[PDB]
């Protein structure tokens, strides 16, 4: 049938967004002069919907949010609407230290000051 | 272990990236007023380094390219060098019309004059 | 060791998958003027099982399966899902029903095939 | 020369009977409740011709023979006919303790009992 058709249309296409939310952005981690730079490919937001925020635990949080509307007959609708990724920080970061994210051409850049060196404990 | 490890973590990362070029972009598809619009998210590219082709098949290819350098540690490397993507187009491609690609805030948006017909049953 | 832990759980999917690729092996012969194939297909509900002929002579195979376990996990090897693609040798018999039998974690497939081929006359 | 291809396609059918063997089977290890339990798939074989062996090395051992023969033309065997894994216990096997394996359904179950402990700090 092809109302049965359609549902299977609508249902693969809202996956697809759900697999697409989950998996972007992807992300670069490189430490570079003593400073820890994430790059994320996280294009068509607005920067005020963006956030980023450091956790007490080390770990990076990103999250992102925006509306799509679209005029007309849809064939598929992939681009995700939410965006959350946690990432896991290789190393503690100074504290009260600046941390500077740019939005380019859809591109996030995080750098974070590093320190480098670590006390260790006797025994 | 310790050589094998840091051959096999590289290797771990070369396949995540593989995983992304594979994945993006995610598309947005949409027709009105006699026009198919393609939405893309592309983040982190250059407009001379990305190639938009239309198809004697009908397909619409989406290619890009782009170099990544970087400099000291690498923790991560999931963001995508070489894209490559076939659409199928679901509607014809009007024969002899203009057909316009507009790259903002790593977003591709594409779009392609339409041929189609509907018949009406005559009572 | 985090991250060691890391890369670990990743080889281990990355083991999964393998086995999802290349499961099951295939024995073909034919008999009878049938065409035989066994697979070893281990622990999967038939219910579960979809074996279908493809209108360009694949024979196909579709299996999927839950695996959960309570407690820590060493490794997680044995494929979830499997999907099999088969191109067949001998052109199938038309109509022809062909039967499916699963057994001991081995599913048997018999396909009838014309025994001739006409000859184009130039 | 189709004879020899036929010669070489025998060769490719038993490489192929050759690396299965090599990878099967796939297993699944867990251990709860101080059982450590190997989940593996072992199809169309013979209860007898299985063997299960503990090492004093702590492997487990997985022995699996076969015989397959077909009557009429054979396109291919790649299906395993004698089977030998070694499998290295993360967990130490409890000394003379009961150990069971069942084999259903295609699938070899194995359950052993270990020996371990943790540390509790004190105050
Ligand atoms: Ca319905
Ligand atoms: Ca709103
Ligand atoms: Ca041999
Ligand atoms: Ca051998």
């Amino acid at each position: 049938m092809n109302v049965i058709m359609r549902e299977i249309g609508k249902k693969l296409d809202e996956l697809s967004r759900e697999f697409y939310e989950s998996v972007i952005p992807p992300i670069d981690m490189y430490e570079e002069g003593g400073e820890l730079v994430v790059v994320a490919d996280l294009a068509g937001f607005n920067k005020d919907k963006i956030s980023v925020r450091l956790s007490a635990q080390n770990e990076l949080i990103i999250n992102a949010e925006r509306e799509i509307q679209y005029i007309g007959t849809k064939y598929a609708t992939q681009r995700p609407l939410k965006i959350h990724k946690v990432i896991r920080l290789p190393v503690k970061v100074k504290r009260d230290s600046q941390v500077t994210a740019k939005y380019e051409n859809g591109v996030l850049t995080i750098r974070i000051p590093v320190e480098g060196s670590v006390s260790i404990r006797i025994e």
